């Protein structure tokens, strides 16, 4: 199946299309990558340099595809975007691909910000929020917000597992049939060193709801949300009425990739020292085998 993925590209590193392309390619997807920017590296480094793609250029590329009658996709995948203009153009393109193919699954990662301590802080210009609420989310079939993004998109604050699942009911009714909170503050009965993933799916009307408790690792990675979105696309494709298994394969893939990265990062920086952003880049290529067939290392709680 064919996938149009519209996100950033970096030369060194694994974020946006870098984090989503190889893994989806490995899994047999015909993925076409629209590079929404081309930077030397991600913005977590001390320096970066590169160019952005403006919305007129995005339309040019899309016309290119239409003129050849190539504008027929089974999926669209979107992520981190800085310009409201660019985002609005993305909306028009999906509108049209959906008219071209009404069975198209739009996977949207509504990247807005994150809870970098306890207070959440926006990563993105504020005017993007309305476009997301009003234009993007109502179009999406799968969204993958973290906790902060779920709060923003819903208006409501999320402090418990039950608030989280009600906020997921709100987002369901905004459009998307699959909602997955990709990380949260929520407490785990297993320790402080945990991070909660919640998943919700509407199907032929039945609900499936899952929870996963995930052992935190003491480090900030980049591209892991992008990787989550891409793998959820891949795994819900293979297990379309099984959000439980699809989420277990997604998160296990993440474990294996991160495991390898942290083991590698510690070795590069020396026993004792905390590693740099460079040493923390996902060891993507080396995780080839775990992407093809991840060993399940977390079980999901049905909810
Ligand atoms: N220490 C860690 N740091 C970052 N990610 C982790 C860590 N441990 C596990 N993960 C995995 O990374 C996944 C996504 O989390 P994260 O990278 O915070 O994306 P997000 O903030 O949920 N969404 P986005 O706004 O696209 O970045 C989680 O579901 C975990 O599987
Ligand atoms: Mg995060």
């Amino acid at each position: 199946s064919r996938v149009l993925s519209i996100q950033s590209h970096v030369i060194r590193g694994y974020v946006g299309n870098r984090a989503a392309t190889f893994p989806l390619q490995v899994l047999g997807f015909e993925i076409d990558a629209v590079n929404s920017v081309q930077f030397s590296n991600h913005t977590g480094y001390a320096h970066w340099k590169g160019q952005v793609l403006n919305s007129d250029e995005l339309q040019e590329l899309y016309e290119g595809l239409r003129l050849n009658n190539m504008n027929k996709y089974d999926y669209v995948l979107t992520g981190y975007t800085r310009d409201k203009s660019f985002l609005a153009m993305v909306v028009d393109i999906v509108q049209e691909l959906k008219q071209q193919n009404p069975r198209l699954v739009y996977v949207c990662d509504p990247v807005l910000g994150d809870k970098w301590d306890g207070e959440g802080s926006m990563y993105v210009p504020e005017d993007l929020l309305p476009v997301y609420k009003e234009k993007v989310v109502p179009l999406a079939d799968i969204i993958t917000p973290n906790q902060f993004e779920a709060e923003l998109l819903s208006g409501r604050k999320i402090h418990s597992q039950e608030e989280a699942l009600r906020v997921m009911d709100m987002l369901h009714s905004m459009g998307p049939d699959t909602v997955v909170i990709t990380s949260s503050d929520l407490p785990s009965p297993q320790g402080s060193n945990y991070l909660i993933v919640l998943g919700s799916q509407r199907r032929r009307v039945v609900m499936e709801r899952i929870r996963m408790d995930i052992r935190k690792v003491d480090a900030v990675f980049v591209g892991t949300g992008d990787l989550f979105a891409a793998m959820l696309l891949a795994w819900t494709h293979k297990h379309p009425n099984n959000l439980k298994v699809a989420c277990e394969k997604t998160v296990s893939t993440l474990h294996h990739v991160l495991q390898r990265t942290i083991q590698c990062a510690k070795a590069q920086a020396g026993e004792g020292v905390r590693p740099s952003p460079m040493q923390l880049e996902l060891r993507m290529v080396q995780s080839k085998r775990d992407i093809e067939d991840p060993e399940i290392v977390v079980q999901a709680t049905v909810l």
